[PDB]
């Protein structure tokens, strides 16, 4: 888990960390671009407080007048089917279609959820359309107003692109209100400066420097109208309350006073500058995704490699089990490759491992009491009879007589390897209804006599205690030179205990990254328990990146 | 308790963790579909202070008037029996009821705790409708007022749905003010500013801004009462005082204030009318969603720690191998009235139970005697079980075994393997049956099996006596191997009776039943008699924790 451990699983999963940094990558990029671009403009409106006003501004009265001076419940948008086909169709360069409704009704379903009725208009050519509302395609013309099933529609100047769809949508006046002000925002920037500057932020650029313009004539209007509306009150009642003659001719004055102020009642509010929309869009924001882009992937890759790190328990290194007080005797590297490895590739690297393992066991198999060699899977698919085959066959071939027992009564398969005679294996000798001599084979491959575990009996572990089987060992054991013992997991059955008793070494194979240290321990303990001295362990199908075998020739 | 673990036992009581948390986001979504939904109305009222008004406008003289403008205290609401019958009733597209009562006089109970005289209508037609107060049922149509009983009664545009139950309740203005006024709020937000922000909640959406609206012009009309009261005041001694120039000089102020008055512009203005949201701001969906979601997975990790928290069995032959005791063996527990051991030879069960076999053959020699004692550490932990089994798979292996059931207590091997009950051991220690009767064949296990026969009044002083050693002694003469079963030591003492002649000695543990304090406390007690122990046999282990898997 230290740097160096960091970056060598890093540089061994460089594939996976770069591959889902790329596609996270892949994915901003692709939103940066795809994002339809948004606009913002700015104006400046002077005053000589601004408190009060940016609370004025945003009141639906302002905003409210600008949605029926320019139509903005009228929703129009170029139909893409895709949700991305907008953005592709920017990306493409095609110019956004756009059409222009002065006057839009629709037949008004305006329903409790559905209180949007959503249009689409079909554009036949650049003078004439067609509009489908449920399947009702009614084709109209630009000028002539249609009128047909309540529903009123004055559109002109449609775009050029014909065939198109455009969906309209008569979304409701607070909600052409909601959205804008949305949108919409004011600020002042000197806290008592009459400057505010109004930001109205949208796609469509001409259209947001328009609606922006006409906030601020709606605004520059209504305080026109304010200050005069105080004294067109006044001038009202003034009006309804004129009949004391002299008295008339006083209200005669005020009211000439009066009249002429509210034509002349124009000021405090300034158009310093009006809109103008900033060419470059404000949103999406690029090169500030795409680096949350990088730094996403990056984050997600080292907590999926760290939790992967954390996933696996099985053995990794031959030091694992030393720690634990095992002999690791060999660590075969697992081999890219029906005979025998040991006589198909003699030169594989799996194979020198395994004559580096016959060489050491050649050392620590004498002082044995005798010369019969158990290997005992530490469970299924360990490869224990790869190991047991592989080493008979390297020392067949050295010049000594071996006898390869296939004990494992229950499931080995041995025989469908080696090339058999099914007949009389082991378990019919066992039995008595087979002789010593018609069990023994011969594999022309490796060279070593072989017995099969013959028919699987309804009883294995009882036939293992029989005494026939210590005197086929005794017999064996004085006619050959080396006997190997193939044995079920002691984990599984007791059989390996029960052979135990007779070999002289036994030694567990542990397949290099399925069996766990637990396992091993436990099958030694196990076996000590049952009388029988496990020896060491022979790790098995080790990764090339971690075993010390290489090609040398 | 390690996060190893912790989400092994999260993945093994996976069920538990997600139902849990299911049916409590269950409830969540039940909730949030069917809780009232209820909008929200705002309106913009400024000012050129606005802290008196944000209590003026709270005050019962503005909102005890829009009560009596809109008829308030008289309440409605469309009736559904269940407490989630109105929103199921959205749910269904149903269109919601309303009427309209424009004069409501109930018979004014008006009781100390019933101050709220409820009735029922129960709409007929479009036309027509009856109302039941406590049963008597008033037919009315609409137009028409119903006044009989004291009931004065007049609605009119009653709603489709005929058949319909409509609860009114002519709660007190006081109450019908409160209720406004928790739902009415008031702010500010420029703290100088002029502008207030209205906001009134509610359920009917058109209602509420209507009620809001009628706020907004009620205040209005006080402040146009306040200021041109003040004019008027001055107008009104005017015209009280009035009796030349001096008249024309007070003709010239009359005017002044008549126009001063009648203008009287409001330092407040409704900027705009209040309008209804109409997006629901409660229930708050997608906040209790989450809530319901959190909820669940916290109370299923406190309900989860505290499982384990909760169990003190025996949980790993580790625990028993850290006070020194030899764990022999770890029986699964099988799935599965004659021996497992013949029934079905292959269950895992009984695979360990062979590997049970061969550890003791190698522990048993260098034994005093072929005599093995299996003792459970409690009723309930299998003794009999595995000793039966035990004696099966050692009697096939081909030698002679003898199986005597000392628990004289409540033993019922004889229940199990068949048997002539006369005649069990009982029989034989009390002097009143010989050595060869009492012995029986298991036709199963093919070996010998003494029944312990009628239960004695006696056990233990039965168990002392010389003829039990005779037996033995006999036996370990004519029998390869000899299994005894005895009570629990932590029960009666007959264990450690039997124990001064047997060889080997085992505990048998249930896997959660049996704790590490009962093993421990029963090895001293044995100790104490002069018994060692051997080891224990660790049994009914769960297959999620035992290494032993199906093979062939």
């Amino acid at each position: 888990i230290d740097l160096g451990r960091v970056i060598g699983e890093l540089i061994d999963h460089r594939k996976l960390i770069i591959s889902i940094t790329s596609v996270f990558t892949l994915f901003a990029i692709l939103y940066a671009l795809l994002a339809t671009p948004i606009y913002e403009t700015d104006a400046l409106i002077q005053i000589e407080q601004s408190a009060p006003e940016t609370a004025l501004l945003q009141s639906r009265m302002i905003l409210g007048k600008t949605i029926d001076d320019l139509n903005l419940q009228i929703q129009i948008e170029q139909k893409y089917f895709p949700v991305i086909g907008r953005g592709l169709a920017r990306l493409m360069g095609e110019k956004p279609g756009n059409i222009d409704i002065t006057r839009l009704y629709l037949p008004d379903s305006d329903d409790i959820s559905n209180n949007t009725p959503s249009i689409i208009l079909t554009v036949k050519d650049k003078e004439n359309y067609s509009i489908n509302s449920d399947g009702i395609q009614l084709n109209g013309v630009v000028g002539t107003l249609l009128n047909e099933k309540g529903i009123s529609l004055l559109v002109n100047e449609i775009d050029a692109k014909p065939g198109d769809q455009f969906v309209i949508t008569q979304l409701p006046r607070l909600k052409a209100i909601s959205d804008l002000l949305k949108s919409f925002s004011v600020a002042d920037l000197g806290k008592d400066t009459g400057m505010l500057t109004l930001t109205l932020t949208g796609d469509n650029p001409k259209r947001i420097s328009h609606i922006l313009d006409s906030i601020s004539q709606n605004y520059l209007a209504q305080n026109i109208a304010r200050q005069a509306a105080q004294d067109a009150k006044s001038l009202e009642f003034l009006n309804q309350q004129l009949p004391g003659r002299a008295v008339y001719l006083q209200l005669l004055n005020r009211q000439q006073e009066l009249n002429i102020a509210k034509s002349s009642a124009i000021g405090n509010v300034r158009i310093i500058d009006n809109a103008v929309t900033d060419p470059n869009p404000v949103r999406p924001k690029k090169t500030i995704i795409i680096v949350i882009g990088v730094v996403l992937g990056l984050i997600v890759s080292v907590v999926l490699v760290l939790f992967q790190v954390f996933l696996r328990r099985g053995i990794e290194s031959p030091e694992q089990l030393e720690e634990i007080g095992i002999n690791v005797y060999a660590s075969i590297p697992i081999s890219e490759w029906d005979t025998l490895l040991a006589v198909g590739n003699p030169a594989d690297l799996a194979v020198e491992a395994i004559r580096g393992l016959r060489t050491s066991l050649h050392f620590a198999m004498m002082e044995a009491k005798n010369n019969v060699l158990m290997i005992s899977g530490a469970s299924p698919s360990a490869g224990m009879t790869f190991i047991s085959s592989n080493l008979a066959a390297t020392i067949a071939i050295t010049g000594k007589k071996v006898l390869f027992i296939d004990a494992d009564l229950r499931k080995g398969y041995a025989h469908k390897m080696f090339g058999h005679k099914n007949d009389k294996g082991l378990s019919e000798f066992l039995s008595g209804q087979a002789a010593a001599e018609m069990i023994i084979d011969k594999v022309e491959g490796g060279g070593f006599d072989y017995i099969g575990r013959g028919q699987i009996p309804p009883n294995p572990a009882e036939l293992l205690m029989h005494p026939r089987f210590e005197q086929l060992l005794n017999w064996a054991s004085q006619n050959y030179d080396l006997i190997i013992i193939d044995t079920p997991p002691i984990l599984a059955v007791t059989d390996a205990a029960i052979i135990g008793r007779y070999a002289g070494t036994c030694l567990l194979v542990a397949r290099f990254e399925k069996n766990t240290v637990k396992e091993i321990d436990v099958s030694m303990k196990r076996f000590e328990q049952s009388g029988v001295v496990v020896k060491g362990c022979i790790l098995n199908g080790v990764v090339k990146k971690a075993s010390s075998y290489y090609r040398y020739g």
